[PDB]
């Protein structure tokens, strides 16, 4: 494929989240995070995947950055595990903190910015013992546990990322149950949603008194809706979809709330919003620096479900069963600008997951070259707009824990052989180093 | 004497009205009696009893305020249409009504001036006030059809259509605080009306979109922009419950954003539940317009205070000045401007009224009412500006053409750019009416 | 201490309330907002700001209410339905309003206490309001609509109905004061209310004709005899004011005459033609009726004034009440022989006779014996209108307990039982005893 | 049937919970309950029947304790709603004793002995954001309750019941999650029934120094279990099983711990207790002044290779919850009880069995109720006859009411209702029960 071309701004990285690729669970101190309890919970996780071992990151980090320089990214996105710097109430646990030191000032040897995730889904066990998000509470200790990695950790640290994907945390892990911590309760999803978003707030207010002179922002992943037919009760169940995946969280973060049509909607079906407190919304849409943009595919909705009528038509498509729709990401970019204007915007993560096999030594994954391909040539009809998208994370780095899904999906550039932890770089992979130095 | 300010090519000069304001003739051709007919006839409503029974006798002199108008050569002209001449009673289409602004239009199109009205300018019939008013849903239907009906007999002599005037108004100061029409005083019934309010507008819209008429809709906004009174941090606060009160709670529902949260929130905690709020309302409220009409007078420097129970705000007084005790502050103008931007975006801009009261007193035989020169200058000026900076701002109405009822402060109040002597209805041109007249002609006449 | 009143066989006494001021529970089993509610959360429209939230909390403890009027011996009781419990929202008829005076009324058959049920005692529904209320028409067809359905669902545990309690201040007090619900000050819209308010008891009979209930159905009216306070042309003048409009009114036009004329034309020179009285709407007022109900208190002494613009009245302040209300005893006399005079032999109760007295409960007894004079005075009196052939049928002393004294909120205790609101507790004044007592005196009397 | 014969200090009663009977959820600030938030999920409880309504108790107090009284009946149990008391953090709600202290002396009026239940499984939901049982916090704000009731309440109360069937609250609530909170997490359940007992013991320390008169205990529900056969790894599971039901709240309140080689199977499936602290056990097993045994049917259970602890439950002779009729095995029960608390006196609190009530011409012949009555009251005497010190038996229940999960679907009560009359129809077998206790 042809390699794409972006201004000298532009920024290229790839992306991991901490639970799925650090392993060493019980190694130095760190306590149970809600995902240890999840995967070993029987019948939540494909055939009981755990993330027990996962990548060994926490022991292969060397050469996995090691690897990352040899390839020339110029930067990475990773996540640090609130379950390593607090194990339990009130217990800093400074080897959680010289850990995440000690990968930082590999990533500065080999000339690699760091974006860091303050929050990707794996919440401490204690917290959750006492409510979890849908405590208040909670949000006011994320706070501090973010200005103490602001103070600890700020200087070999480029950009902060208090929230990865609160849609998934707040309605995946409260509301469906197919996350952690499995809850099944509607009105503490939604519960859930303010106080993941109160403490994204509350982070973003400590980080501009933390001396941190580095950027910070916040990563909303979006699903583009498309309405299954011209039809008037198609084009409201889409509309409907639009505010639930897409306007939750992203319009209270621009200072605007929460979508007013779909949220008496909600409190239809549930009740009035004890929870929104005078002062969360503005303290919830403190400027940011910037916004990351998840995308990874459109959704099509019709009409139906007894909460909001919904129903999405599978899928040309992702081992996900996510069908491959390059300009959704250009029109999601496009709507998203709408509301953000000129705020940068950095795509956190995007890629696909393909069911990789490696023969003589070589993965041969053609479909993912062509995915990275045709969003990027998405990515880049939108800078030629005018819109301000700044950088591009790749999903993922590596193979990695999956989720729900356990190890069943690959979504990493660099294959991982589980039983010897070996990293063979992917034909993937190289591509997008060749994408790295063409740009440069 | 002022210098001349320039604007773009298709930049549209006028003069604004209202009917009740100018009219008359509250009983003639069986117009049916309005809610202001029913508040100035109440004693102790306004000041010393005056009422629009005669007001400018427009209805009778309409073709020399037009002829005027094409004398000093304006080149548009808002006025509204009184819903009362159009249904008199509950359902009873009054012919005489809609002959009168046939006849008018049938003017401004002889004299080639544009035509901008407005289908609702705070006088509802009674018989509507008399089943509930704008507290009753119905009465947005009851709008909605009185507007299609003006759509169809009429469009055709009209440039543009203007819903609403000022719902702030109609809402908070005739159903909250109770010094305009209706007369209420009942917090839960003034939101509930600048609910139907805004509904009625959707309505009207809807209706416009059907309606065959191929000219422009939009709707008319008053603005105040606040100042806080200290950087403290609670006469900040203030200030913002004032920003939303006054200028957010109906431009961002029309706007398509809905009604301003945190400060509903704490509406709610004053009142109660929104229960007349329904499902489809914001959408229908939120139909696309054409453009905005920016009223815009004055700024407001707010302090808080515990002692208004309901918001906590307290407004500092204006020294420079106006007759209605309003500052004298151009560039609020201009800073309003940029914020109404931001929040419409692209969406093409009218100032549909802007103007300043000032004691009048007519000496041989021409009235040198200097003070008024500036106002218009100065915030011409700071309209220009606004041009300058890339905002859409599309025109410029004076309010007003000429002195008339100022509602609950009565005739005590002049206005316009031509002088009236209520005893012999006699308009005299002033000082501010020629030099607005000469920025319409350097505005005509350049390359 | 005093000694007991003689009356004929079928004299009735009881005690009588109303549903607002003794019932409480306003949020509960879907009951809806009345203009009472609302009224009374409006700031400064009633005294401290009281409210009917609570009251006596009769919701919940009519049983031992009614157990109280049996231990008593009460005969007979006075209550009024909520219509808010009925249709708290526009055509939604709820079951468990119904359901509570089902239980209330099963209570009072078993304890063998006919009952008189006022079917609006002024808590008119919001949504009522909201669309009018008693200024629209409209109204007036729902209230019959309400009234036909407590006539077939409630008729058999009813004795007695009364359509509509003190129209006077509903529509005057409500609409022209402003110190009652609505709180509305239009003298045009009071007189328009007060139309719709007679109309609607009219509609009310008829409904009642065809209702298939087997018994009386009547209206309760509020009179304050006058009496000048000169001799003086004007003040006799006056007098001859106040006289039409409290106590004329709303009688003549139920006792098949109309409204009286010279105050009426009167009325007509404050305001304008009365356009609201469509042909047949007296001919419906008019509708004959079983028995007439009479609220008296006191009288007042009336002067002429000048400053009074409407009908230049001045009332003479009073020996006399918590309530600034003289107790002129005589006054009912002559009240009774004025109402006799016009209509004729229709059966008359007195629905409302009572003092507001400062009740201090000492050693667990209220000694409150002024309330005793005046019950034993007004009894006297109606005696005397007994001796002279006057159809008076039945007393009914308001009120059982204290309760929700509308504007003035709780500071007045009208009751024959001491309700401690704090804890609910009911104690039974030394007024309650005399007044048991004096049923069992008239129960014992051999004839 | 016979009436029984009973020693004269011998006490009877009824025995009701205040989310099945009261209703008036909204009513002067009761706060929500776990399960209100439970009933109105969907697919929880059986056609989404809720205790909105339930018998009216709220508004019926008056009525039904005269009711009691016509049949004389000496003792009458009930719980107080935690939510009607604390409706929310830290706010003590006197609307909520005002209830409670009009029923109390509704009951000295009718010369009523009362037992009064404090935790009757109707958690404050506010409690549930905070996590729960599963938060230590709450074993402390249910010491500050129980301390509240006996300084307001004390003198109308004749003896005090901490807890109801922690077995319930903690397994079923967590582990099994039919009931509230509906949780799913075994982990979670067996930190949460530490929580609970932790909690009596604290309440059982407060009433100590509350200056109250009378006595306090707990109620624990029991199902005797016997093994299907002689077969040794049947031997094993019927072990496992009473361990599991019998043992795990009895011993520890006994001083004597959690029953060590369940204890230590539990901790194969789980891991080690990090949840009991040094001194709880000894706060759990504070002296109590009387046992409430909770019986109704027994178990019959067989080995079966469950990944949790290898039971399997058998079961002509069942009531409509599935349940044998064993009269025996109370006997049983109550000999095994006696060998574990000695001399302690004991209250059989709730003992009953639902049957398809159903009303022809103005009443109800329900003569299996009466068998069923009269059969474990025989039952109950054969233990006084041997030397038992039962002193009461309270029947379950007064009247029918919300049986949890399964709505009202089911009929406990000795006084039939009819929900959309609410009017109360003594059953023959409160008839009976009636006789039974003047005979006495
Ligand atoms: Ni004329
Ligand atoms: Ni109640």
């Amino acid at each position: 494929r042809e390699f794409i071309s972006f201004p000298q701004d532009f920024l290229f990285g790839t992306a991991t989240a901490s639970y799925q690729i650090e392993g060493a669970v019980h190694e130095d101190g760190r306590g149970e995070s809600i995902w240890d309890r999840f995967s070993h919970t029987p019948g939540k996780v494909y055939q009981g995947h755990t993330g027990d071992v996962a990548c060994d990151h926490y022991h292969r980090y060397r050469e996995d950055v090691a690897l990352m320089k040899e390839l020339g990214i110029p930067a990475y996105r990773f996540s640090i595990a609130w379950p390593r710097i607090f194990p339990e109430k009130g217990m800093k646990n400074e080897a959680g903190l010289d850990f995440y030191r000690r990968l930082l000032e590999a990533l500065h040897e080999a000339d690699i910015r760091s974006f860091v995730t303050l929050y990707h889904w794996d919440l401490p066990q204690w917290l959750q013992d006492r409510g979890g998000w849908a405590n208040r509470d909670t949000a006011e200790y994320f706070a501090e546990y973010a200005s103490l990695i602001y103070e600890r950790l700020g200087d070999g640290i480029d950009a902060f990322i208090t929230h990865n994907e609160p849609w998934c945390a707040a309605f995946l892990g409260h509301g469906f149950g197919v996350h952690a911590p499995g809850h099944t309760d509607w009105r503490e999803a939604f519960q859930a949603a303010h106080h993941i978003l109160y403490s994204h707030g509350l982070a973003v207010q400590a980080h501009r008194a933390s001396s941190h002179k580095g950027q910070i922002g916040i990563t909303l992943n979006f699903t583009w809706v498309d309405a299954a037919t011209d039809s008037a009760t198609d084009q409201a169940a889409a509309e409907v979809s639009h505010a639930f995946n897409n306007r939750w969280f992203l319009e209270p973060v621009a200072g605007r709330g929460y979508p007013q049509e779909f949220q008496q909607l909600v409190e239809q079906r549930i009740g009035q919003f004890d929870f929104v407190r005078q002062g969360d919304l503005a303290v919830i849409a403190e400027p940011i620096d910037f916004l990351g943009i998840n995308f990874y595919t459109r959704s099509v909705v019709a009409a139906n479900d007894a909460l909001f009528g919904l129903r999405t038509l599978e899928a040309n498509r992702t081992e996900m069963g996510w069908e491959i729709h390059p300009d959704s990401l250009y029109r999601l970019l496009t709507w998203v600008q709408s509301v953000t204007g000129q705020l940068p915007l950095y795509i956190t993560e995007n890629g696909a997951a393909f069911a990789d096999e490696p023969v003589n030594g070589r993965v041969e994954d053609v479909r993912r070259i062509h995915y990275i391909a045709d969003h990027l040539e998405a990515a880049k009809r939108f800078v030629d707009a005018g819109g301000p998208l700044k950088g591009y994370f790749l999903w993922s780095f590596m193979d990695n824990f999956e989720w729900a899904l356990g190890y069943s999906k690959r979504f990493g550039m660099v294959y991982v052989d589980y039983e010897s932890q070996q990293r063979l770089v992917k034909d993937s992979g190289r591509w997008f180093s060749e994408q790295i130095a063409a740009h440069k």
